[PDB]
């Protein structure tokens, strides 16, 4: 199971660090806050005045953890693995 500090792709494509893994204020169920590598994120770490976590603007996402897969392990568009 998905831990904060762990090594992640989302959507099989852009590699990144789980620094949020919970509730969120825009959607239901838990949400995973990733840390990208690359700046080919959207966010920061907040979303519409709520804040998860802080990293660089641009480096952010969420991502159900259904689209959040260790770096190593098969994620299912090419995709990196």
């Amino acid at each position: 199971e998905l831990k904060i500090g762990d090594r992640v792709l989302v959507g099989g494509t852009k590699a990144g660090v789980v620094r949020f893994l919970g509730e969120t204020d825009f959607a239901k169920g838990e949400w995973c806050g990733v840390e990208l590598d690359e700046p080919l994120g959207k966010n920061d770490g907040a979303v519409a005045g709520t804040r998860y976590f802080q990293c660089q603007p641009k480096y952010g996402l969420f991502a159900p953890v259904h689209k959040v897969t260790k770096i190593g392990f098969p994620s299912t568009v090419r995709r990196v693995m």
